């Protein structure tokens, strides 16, 4: 009924990033925000620590026009409250090493929609920080994309947060830590929900 | 109960390669194999046409000796019935096209465990050989590996298919196809008990 018993002892971490395009390498990091999960005494999956944080394009970092005028993010705003990718990063790092060591756990893993996209952001940030010790596992995750096209037939996660029964607002789409809130909902539930029609444990389906 | 109705158009095709390295754009390609799905009247999940390939190396591609090492394939072994990754990849698409077309589907989507590592090798693959019109989702994948987190609380494939009362011999595991055939089988028991705890179709829970 534990967290650490659910996943293999993996510490799930939702996660999504707003970036200047397509390319980890080689462009900027412009938001991430960071959901670590917990369970309650009787197994049930929920939020449990927030994080949020607008990101400093890196120093070399490139810019795609496209992208900006996607997610409206302007770097250049003086009033955007923006830190270095090693202060989000690190504060992030710590709250999930003392999630993990607080629950049991051996590693962190990544929760986020078509999850290595926004995997392959936060690991190469990581790398330019030269942050020590990730918590997070370097090549798996849970990919939410497919665990609604599982659980709800939808794979976009607008229309799987929506066929889950919950809200979500357009307006607030190119938002790191809106998306990965909804994420963060739309996993528990998925995983709550598993477990609420006896598909978990795996002893429940005799009813043991 | 329709294949396309399952997964908003998508038509799943399983997918495991065997490679040279950990590199998708610079490592050779070595195996790869390719499990299309079906559903019966009922709407049951099941495995369709099997397509399997030895492949030989592009030219030019770096054949990393630990990776050799690691699933005992010998590139200049004349045995091996090789071939190109044109004939390979025509081959699959040909039939991913016909069996898209057949069930109404719109695109296809790679079920793979630790998706985006087979991904990203057969895209490359893809590319180098210039194939026209990909069936394939450019980004979106079914991770098996997460999927089986959420169904069977494990997410190493030999583990995650022995939970779910399968079969699962070791000296195959560096096998393209046989990889492939297990993570196949696993994804339609994760897909079909879903509906059958009652899951699936969402309407299904209250009609108790
Ligand atoms: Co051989
Ligand atoms: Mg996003
Ligand atoms: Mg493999």
């Amino acid at each position: 009924t534990g967290l650490c018993d659910r996943f293999r002892g993996f510490y799930p971490v939702v996660i999504d990033v707003e970036t200047a395009g397509f390319n980890a390498k080689t462009d900027a990091l412009l938001e991430i925000a960071a959901i670590t999960l917990k369970m309650d005494e009787q197994g049930w999956l929920m939020p449990d620590t927030t994080l949020h944080f607008h990101v400093e394009p890196f120093v070399g970092a490139n810019l795609q026009p496209e992208a900006l005028a996607f997610n409206g993010i302007d770097p250049n705003d003086p009033d955007r409250g923006a830190v270095s990718e090693y202060e989000a990063l690190h504060e992030i790092f710590k709250v999930v090493r003392k999630g993990i060591k607080a629950s049991g756990c051996n590693r962190a893993i990544m929760v986020a929609h078509n999850a290595n996209f926004d995997h392959s952001f936060m690991m190469a940030a990581a790398e330019r920080a030269s942050l020590k010790r990730n918590p997070f596992h370097p090549f798996a995750t849970f990919d939410t994309a497919a665990l609604a096209g599982l659980a709800l037939g939808q794979t976009v996660l607008s229309k799987a947060c929506q066929t889950a029964g919950m809200d979500f607002d357009s307006t607030q789409a190119h938002s790191a830590l809106y998306d990965t809130e909804r994420t963060a909902v739309l996993f528990c539930e998925i995983v709550n929900r598993w477990k609420r029609l006896g598909g978990w444990p795996l002893s429940a389906a005799e009813e043991v």
